[PDB]
């Protein structure tokens, strides 16, 4: 059987020892899943998706390069929280050096809930690691029978056990009762093909998310440079527009040196370079076909080394 | 025929005898077709993109909304504004118009230069929308891509697309295909004449700050809203509206200083709800349940003119 | 507590004596339910949604009526298979005359499957309809947290939980975890609004669907019309188009009597009057906002009172 | 500049030296853009609505891509559809285009002497997906309002809006905006050059229909298919491709007689499954998975054309 290693990084999420207690659960909630694998877990981390943090964030990519150099570990599944799991996903997808199947799954609803989703999304998520057409297609998400490419996914429901869309493009596969298919594939690049690496890096660079509406103000602009941002994504109108006086705010920040990258409060869609704001002229990238939390999760990477606004804007053309 | 009064909030939407605005002179001639359906006034409200949308314009468009609808010889009024804001607009009027005549918001995703310009066809169903009889009491409307939807419920949720405005918690409430209007369903939901928002005496709009939530998330943004004097504070939380810890106890810090502190979420549909992880009556917050983050800023703005108690905003977000 | 009977149509889809044994089952599957209503139970029938015929939908729809008439019978929850589903709530639709609350649920995965949507769905079901706000709301279908209005659901995908959609509109209302919550309500004509009225009516009309395809055939025309057919629903290519072929096997048809109704294979929007095809001309109806397998339900109680061509259009018109 | 053949199916989707067809002409007028961007040859294949189309003229214009596609100075091959069909088509060269070479089918929602007429755009960026690098290997793909489709996924969802087209079981493959061309995925199911299915001695196509089930179904329509000579069935049935009982004796029967039956849905998305409810193997059905029941029905006319065999036929559904 293949071994797999699950990664908890709070929690259980559905209903001898993994590793990890939380495992243990988990494999008594699904028993299913041990005629599939053999597994073994840890306990990366005992928070919430909304508590995370960068120091997670590489502790967890960090561990998931070990396990995957190992010849005898096949995949890496993280139970996480569903709050921030695209950003986890998304940097991660950036960050791990390998072919290998790594999976993030959870659940929309209590493992207590009634009809909770966990133990069908757990067993599915199993079987996509293990699946042979798995390998080489990036860090995945596997939540309602669906499977999305991390590059492509949030969570665009509060409530909903359907919560994760691919808005831009749409989930990459499916996975019916464990039954596996995959009908496209991401053709951006990712893991292997990534040139970012974070073994050496112990600490992001800071990068705040500011959100764009009509008479819109200038002092959160100052209070995120103040507080020293490397880079602020602005979650603009309609195409990545600003408000007139935010935007004089940005100008004067970008040649304070702070990296600032044009996104949409909008919620699908690329922020497009050339449309109406000159970013050239004043010093700005154009996020282009990410939302603001994913460009953040970039902005952060892209920081770690460059600060060329140039250099910047053609890893947004880029990732 | 029926007499509709056109409020340019901007430029042509479509194309490149005075109506009384130039603008709206410019559109009766970019498509004809439209004369012969209405007797057109026109008006510049204001010439600015939506991005410049204030809340004096607001307030301005507002009040000669209301003049304009108390005259019988008025049927409805159309408002060509510019899509970025468009959302924010009609949610305003929806609450703030006083008249059951039909109030409809179009615009266009492409310039009138553009080929293929959505502009013109946009103008002319959103003229048939104004004056046909079903869309009477059934709020402000926005006419966009042939399709007819609830001031409470719209959205921009793409930056490009002609088919951008969707209404991702309910739908659309008709259609209008070459000028046939129909309507499937109505919004439930309090709006115009049963509004207990009156603008008629106000001047000033109270600031409202909409915050975007994050992993590693802050608290300067927090204090910095709250010494720009903030009232009121939208957090555009993770999932369910949940906030990173530090965050919150910034938060429950600016609603003890009492800034009105409602919880929505980044995420883009679906309800923030009460009841969930973060216990709001303990910490003093308002849950803005199936509301995005900007529409939920216009709704505390509104609140925020009448009170500052908490229980009483959340009754209204639990309301509108 | 208010009383509501459960009309169960085959099995269950959840996990004393409510009556029906049925209904027995889904009441120890959800213990919770009998802290919210009164819960009697009746077995209109013993079928799988896919096997469901006219008899059983008059069957249902009078004993829906009567039940409704009673004063201490709040409402009335009918547990119902998800493949036709749509189907027997829009003909309910048109035929109950009462104010009170319809609710149809049902379940995409099996009771006994791991994390069955079938409990919550049931939970859910139980609480909108003893929800005051569901009073006049016509016919509604609750599935994945949502209500549909019965008009405007259609059942969207093979096997996803969330596999209903108002692919014209939208839900109308939301239920989470037992807290309903409406937004907007149906505007076109439904139940006590309906001028359709099936007590005497013991059979209803024969009314085939036909599929529309390039290099399309006149034999399926024929066979149905041969075969007994009042009325034929159209499947047409995009706007409810034909191919040259069929379109002379359908204007013939009209011409010997049988009533044809062009809709679309599309799946939403309205097959319009007066876009490429002359059904004045040529005698057929456009079903307008609906498609074949509700425009059938329509149609073939459309014939239990009439066969005029404009008095049918009419009524496409209307609701 | 890169040279690229239109071939015409019917008439001008925008719009009311000779490339070689005189529609292409009236495109090319219709929007000048296009010839600072290549070098355009124009053919008119037939000229017919896209309602109109038949196998026959699926086989000549595939045979012509093929030879176009041959040719070095063809870099790619757009083809102006009428969009009814246009998912059939595209998918029908999908599995027959032996070249790696780009080839794009464009339309237009609305009539080309419409106001806001959406066939210049389309035509426009249909050219730059054609001359775009990235556009090789990718398959046939539609483009139509902004978006690029793979032909395996794209289908013709709502009857007039111009955003029409969508690709339900994934989502576009990329975008095109003014022109700029972007991918973010590409499909992993064989196409084109790794496609079995090799149409140049073929003269004809199978006879196969497609049946609508419903409540109360019948046996009727079954039979005259097989009467009428059909090859092989496609049943869109309820839910998770379920017969009513009746009819499902009636396709056992001409499964027992040599008819391949294959099972779809005519719900819109998902996969008709196997181990499902319905015992294909023992009934002798075949189940099309994740396709709508007019492109299974292409695909089974093309598997008909090598074999009958059950089980060859549920892999060629399983593959492709």
């Amino acid at each position: 059987k293949p071994q797999v290693t699950i990664l908890a990084t709070g929690g259980t999420i559905a209903g001898y020892s993994a590793g990890a207690v939380t495992v243990d659960k988990l494999l008594a909630a699904v028993p299913a899943i041990n005629d599939l694998a053999t597994i073994k877990g840890e306990q990366i981390s005992s928070i919430g998706s909304q508590e995370m943090t960068g120091k997670v964030w590489l502790k967890l990519a960090k561990r998931v390069n070990e396990l995957l150099a190992q010849k005898e570990t096949e995949a890496v599944i993280i139970t996480h929280g569903t709050d921030t799991m695209e950003e986890t996903a998304f940097f991660l997808n950036l960050t791990v050096k390998s072919q290998k199947p790594v999976v993030l799954v959870g659940a929309m609803r209590p493992g207590s809930s009634m009809s909770a989703d966990g133990p069908m999304n757990l067993y599915n998520a199993v079987n996509v690691a293990i699946n042979k057409a798995s390998t080489n297609k990036g860090v995945v998400i596997v939540m309602n029978d669906e499977i999305h490419a991390a590059r492509e996914a949030t969570k665009l429901n509060t409530t909903a056990v359907n919560a994760f869309a691919s808005p831009n493009t749409g989930k990459i596969g499916t996975v019916y009762y464990g039954k596996v298919e995959y009908f496209t594939q991401s053709v951006r690049p990712h893991t292997l093909a990534s040139e970012f690496d974070i073994s050496k890096i112990e600490e992001l660079p800071r990068v705040d998310i500011l959100y764009a509406h009509p008479d819109d103000t200038d002092v959160l602009v100052n209070a995120a440079l103040q507080a020293g941002a490397k880079g602020i994504i602005h979650a603009g109108m309609g195409n990545g527009n600003p408000f007139p006086l935010t935007q004089n705010a940005l100008e004067k920040a970008a040649k304070s040196g702070v990296v600032v990258a044009r996104s949409s409060r909008v919620g699908s869609g690329s922020t497009t370079q050339e449309a109406e704001v000159d970013d050239k002229k004043l010093g700005f990238v154009a996020t282009e076909s990410l939302n603001p939390q994913k460009a953040r999760v970039l902005l952060m990477l892209a920081l770690t080394k460059t600060s060329d606004r140039e250099a910047i804007q053609k890893i947004f053309s880029t990732y």
